[PDB]
RNA sequence: GAUUAAGUUAUUAAGGGCGCACGGUGGAUGCCUUGGCACUAGAAGCCGAUGAAGGACGUUACUAACGACGAUAUGCUUUGGG
């Protein structure tokens, strides 16, 4: 799964949002608009771990 | 079936009336319940400057409205049932 593969290192939190935020979810929303019914099941897993990876953050503090 | 007069009683149905048969529109009655109303027993009777009650705008692969949700958005973490 993502849950507890997770808690891994501090720094490479945000240097792995930055990652899949930046760089995976924009390129899977242009894609989007210039045709693509490919795989239009990975939006909704690169979304759901941001909020994984935003929550242990907060355990952290 | 006339040859002449005299005298009678009919048939018609453009359409209407009564009876019967067969059709349409119309949604009464019959049979049901997702919703109500009236009340007994146990809880319960407060939230708001740490920003409330109510809301507008948003969120799905494609979203017009209600549902649940808030840029971590049709959900995320953890402890238990299954």
């Amino acid at each position: 799964m993502k849950a507890k593969e997770i808690r891994d290192l501090t720094t490479s939190e945000i240097e792995e949002q930055i990652k899949s935020s930046k760089e995976e979810l924009f390129n899977l929303r242009f894609q989007l608009a210039t045709g693509q019914l490919e795989e239009t099941a990975r939006i909704r897993t690169v979304r759901k771990t941001i909020a994984r990876l935003k929550t242990v953050a907060r355990e952290r503090e």
